[PDB]
This record gives C-alpha cells, structure tokens and sequence, in this order.
C-alpha cells in the first residue's frame, strides 16, 4: 500500500520458509508496520465449524509460532479436541499477508509460568479473575474483584488455565500485491525431508 | 501490551444489549467509515476442509445484507472448495485504531449467477483480465505466461464476460461477537446467538 514491500523470495524460492518468516517479521518491525503480530487465529469445533479471533504471536520457534491464552476459552476447548488451526497476518501498509497452517500443541506449565511472568503485571488481576469466554453475569463484580488484586505488588500466581500453545507449521503462504494484479503467492508445504515450495495463481 | 489503538470507540450497546445485532454491526461499520479506519472491511475468513482443518485468508466484505455479509471469490479456490462441502465459516474484523474486533460466524451460501454477474460488473474493469486468466489457488507454473495472457486481454479496455467460477457468497450469520477494549482491561464482549425467534444476547468474560 503505502510502504515499500519487497518480495525477492517470490523469485528466488528460498528453501526454508521459517527463514522467510523471520525476515518478513523483522522487516515489518523495522519499517514500522502497526501491530504486525496480530494473528487472526482460526480453530474448529467437533462438527467442523470454524471460529476466529485475534491473538498475538509472542515468539517464533523452530517449528512455528507461539501464543498464550486460557485453556477454557472457546479456542482452548476447540484445540483440545481438534489441534488443527490456521492464522493470518495482514499488513495493510505493505499489502502483505502471511498464512500459517498447522497443529497447535499445549506447552508445559514451566513454559506457561515464564510467559505469565513476562506479561506486564498490570494484566495479572483481570486475567486472574476472568474465566475467558464464559458468560459474564455481573460486570461490576468482576471489575471490583480485579481492582482488589490490582492493589497488590505484582506478579500474581499464574492462574491454572493460563497456557501457551505452539502452532507447529505444516504449511505457509506469503502473499504480496505484486504488479498488474498478479498477486504473488509463495506456498510452502512440509515434506518428510524438508519443505516443498510452489507459486499459486492469484 | 501490543494494543496501539487511541481513538474513542463508543460502545453503548454493551450496556443496552440491543435485541437485533445487525444494527450494532451497522453502527460500528458506519462509525469506522466516519472516523477513517483503514480497510475496516478486510475480513480474515476461516473455512475448514473435509476433516475439520481450518484455513484462513483476507477477503473484502462487499455488502451487508439482512442475513449477514457478502463477499466474492472463485469457486475453485481453496475457500470455495471448502465452502461447497462445509458451508460453516467464521471471519474476524480487527480495527487497530479503535481496538475493536467483530467476529462473524455462520453458513455461507453461493448466490445466484445473476448476483455474480452484477458483482463482476461492479468491479473496476482493470481487474477483469487477471481474474479471468487466473485459476485462483491452483499452482502457477509460468508467471510470465500469465502476465502476457492478461496483458492481451487488457487491450480491450472495457468489461469482460464473468468467468466461470467467479461467485458471490452470503455468510448468513448464526452468531456474532462485538469486542471493545473497555476500561481497566475488562474487555467488553457482546455475544449474539440466533434463537428460534430472534437472538439471544450475552456478555462474555474477557
Ligand atoms: C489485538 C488483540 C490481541 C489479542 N491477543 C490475545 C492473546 O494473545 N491471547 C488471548 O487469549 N486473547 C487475545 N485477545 C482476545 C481474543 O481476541 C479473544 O477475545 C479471546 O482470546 C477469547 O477468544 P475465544 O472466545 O474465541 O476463545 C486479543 C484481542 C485483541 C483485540
Ligand atoms: C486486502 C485483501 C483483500 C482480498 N480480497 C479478496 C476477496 O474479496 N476475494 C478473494 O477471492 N480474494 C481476496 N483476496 C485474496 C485472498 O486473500 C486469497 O489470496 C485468495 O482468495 C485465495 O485464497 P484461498 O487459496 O485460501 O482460497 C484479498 C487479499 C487481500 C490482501
Ligand atoms: O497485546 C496484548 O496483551 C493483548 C491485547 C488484548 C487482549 C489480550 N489478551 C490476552 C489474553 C491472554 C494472553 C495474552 C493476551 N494478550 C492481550
């Protein structure tokens, strides 16, 4: 759109999409894309009905990307029975998308403890009182209970349901606007020995 | 905290619980237009394959209908193939400037070809050549060949026939959520689910 949007990988077909992912994200940070790690994450229920919401990617790992949430949320309950998920990053400023597909696996509690402690302590009170995605019966009661905890010197204990998922990637697509509406689509699929890569028609 | 929004985003509906969620959708979209949100109708649309594995991509909401939202695509694309077997979908709008999300869940129905003809004609004609030559989401074997083919069609400098497979879907909504940042991190989540008659409305915990 409004900012420079280089996509040399569409020509060169790099072998490792995780390198491409790292490079796109680092560039997004450098050029000042607004909230580049806001991932629209899709899960599905036992009938195959998708649900979506934004989550923040907290880190990139060897196998994929990592985010935190509550296990009893809708996404948590869906992932418990159906680990397959997909997320899209969309950067308006550069007209670029990254699509991330794979299986999300809940990481151990020590990882969750560390993630919880790395959040700003001001987030701990509400995340402790709320049972994410359950019906809220009394707004003021929640507000007041969190205010009681906000008086404390953080950090608070990690709540039982606070968890970290790693989305272990099986495929990725990098999308750019291209020239003459020939949008540039670079698609990776995991193989037994590495990754296959192809271009897709726009 | 990753949230960067700083624009006031009134959410009286979280207090008043309107019976009819499409009015809330209209209110929020109209405000987004008035305050200048960038691409508010860029919808991250999720579909699922035959085994329930999701896929996602951005599409644009072209219209708000009585039942839901409308978008166009190619029937042979991944999303089109997925929807034709499993009509259930979900999409999310996220507006950074106001820290608002809208989650839209329902069943997508392919509209008649007359509707697709009209939508096709409403697109700028400069978009017609590439959309005609491209079989969306199939492997692209020769970039230059596609480029050259589209350039030849573009010489017409006018509208082309609607391609087989260019289609319009209406996502007929079964549930919605309106999410606002709220105060003191008590994010404001207003959730609607269709009932036998009308809608049920609830607040959700953040
Ligand atoms: C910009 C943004 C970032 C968010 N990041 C997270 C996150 O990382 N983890 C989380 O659980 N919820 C996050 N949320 C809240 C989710 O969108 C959602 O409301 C919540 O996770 C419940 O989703 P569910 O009911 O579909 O499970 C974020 C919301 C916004 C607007
Ligand atoms: C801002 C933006 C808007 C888009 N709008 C549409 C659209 O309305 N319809 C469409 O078919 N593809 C649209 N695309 C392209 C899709 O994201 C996607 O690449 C294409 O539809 C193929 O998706 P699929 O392979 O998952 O079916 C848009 C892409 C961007 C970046
Ligand atoms: O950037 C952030 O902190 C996110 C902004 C809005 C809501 C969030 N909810 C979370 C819930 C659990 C774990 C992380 C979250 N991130 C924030």
């Amino acid at each position: 759109g409004t900012l420079d949007a280089p996509f040399p990988e569409y020509q060169t077909l790099p072998a490792d999409p995780m390198s491409v992912l790292h490079n796109w994200l680092e560039r997004a940070r450098r050029v000042g894309i607004r909230e580049p790690r806001a991932l629209a994450l899709a899960t599905a229920d036992s009938q195959g009905r998708p649900s979506t919401r934004i989550v923040v990617i907290s880190e990139i790992s060897d196998a994929g990307v990592v985010f935190s949430t509550h296990a009893g949320s809708q996404k948590g309950r869906e992932l418990l029975h159906n680990p397959w998920a997909s997320g899209v990053l969309y950067w308006r400023e550069t007209s670029q998308q990254i699509i991330l597909n794979g299986q999300a696996v809940r990481l151990p509690n020590a990882k969750a403890d560390d993630a919880w402690l790395k959040r700003p302590y001001a987030t701990h009170p509400m995340s402790s009182v709320s049972r994410q995605s359950e019906e809220l019966q009394d707004v003021q009661a929640m507000r007041n209970a969190a205010r009681q905890l906000a008086e404390l010197q953080g950090p608070l204990p990690r709540p039982e349901g606070y968890c970290v998922f790693e989305l272990r990637l099986e495929s990725l697509e990098f999308w750019g606007n291209g020239q003459e509406r020939l949008h540039e689509r670079l698609r990776y699929d995991r193989s037994d020995t590495g990754w296959n890569v192809r271009r897709l028609q726009p």
